[PDB]
DNA sequence: TTTTTTCT
DNA sequence: AGAAACAAA
């Protein structure tokens, strides 16, 4: 039920859905090699550029962001468009639908090229405003999958090169997908946005975060890392979702 | 079809 | 709103 959820998921806390995302996530061990080959301003747009054409993808995402990371490292890159242009085409894990991803991160550009040190700071601090104002340069609903997963992601990358961490805001929610809405049918017939909305609002954790720690811990990723009462509350948590 | 999107 | 975009199994 909704309830025994968010009682877990709460003395999980935001304290360990960090821990995960920060040791065990593949996205975020991603992020953190790249973030040591290339400026911290073009690194964030990167990041921002490569959610929005993290869709369809053919392959794991663990496989695309660690293929992203290794490419760019190191690398001179002026135009995000161009080096996309460059990069896609030739990728093994993101193949499908490659002139429609080409043109969102030729449409989103200009906005892009407003990540300043300071804006990412700004953004950082006010991750709602960046949720709308990447809606808003793509002409799209905020609500969408690949707009909330750029916040996720621009979110891991400002906390690796700001060295400082703020929480996800509550406001924004898991955003349906096929997975999601596979995980949440196990669990109860409301639909997803509706049900992780209140769970996050009834413990306590953004669903950003909870979304951190449901898909490492479906996966089979191990917590044994973890000390021994997180360690316990994780093991809960995966008797109700797995 | 199944593993999100544009266009308007 | 919903057809069409594109690769693989």
């Amino acid at each position: 039920g909704s309830h025994m959820i968010a009682r877990i998921i709460g003395e999980i806390g935001i304290e360990g859905a960090r821990f995960i995302e920060e040791n065990i996530d593949e996205q975020f061990k991603a992020l953190r090699y790249l973030s040591k080959g290339i400026d911290s301003e073009t690194f964030v747009k990167l990041v921002i550029a490569n959610s929005l054409v993290s869709y369809q993808l053919t392959g794991k995402g663990e496989q695309w962001w660690w293929e992203f990371a290794k490419y760019f490292y190191g690398r001179d890159v002026k135009s995000i468009y161009l080096a996309y242009k460059e990069f896609l085409p030739n990728s093994r894990f993101n193949r499908r639908l490659i002139p429609q991803k080409l043109s969102r991160i030729r449409r989103v550009e200009t906005f892009l090229s407003t990540l300043t040190e300071e804006r990412i700071e700004e953004y950082y601090g006010d991750m709602s405003s960046l949720w709308g104002s990447i809606a808003r340069a793509l002409g799209v609903d905020k609500e969408s999958k690949t707009v909330v997963f750029s916040v996720k992601m621009f979110g891991y990358a400002a906390r690796i090169v700001l060295s400082t961490f703020n929480p996800y805001p509550m406001e924004i929610p898991i955003p349906e997908d096929s997975r999601i809405v596979k995980l949440t049918k196990k669990l109860t017939n409301e639909k997803p946005r509706k049900f992780w909305m209140k769970i996050a609002r009834e413990s306590g954790v953004p669903p950003l975060h909870i979304d951190s720690i449901l898909w490492p811990l479906l996966g089979g990723a191990s917590i044994d890392s973890a000390p021994p009462e997180l360690r316990d509350k994780l093991a809960e948590l995966i008797k109700i979702i797995r």
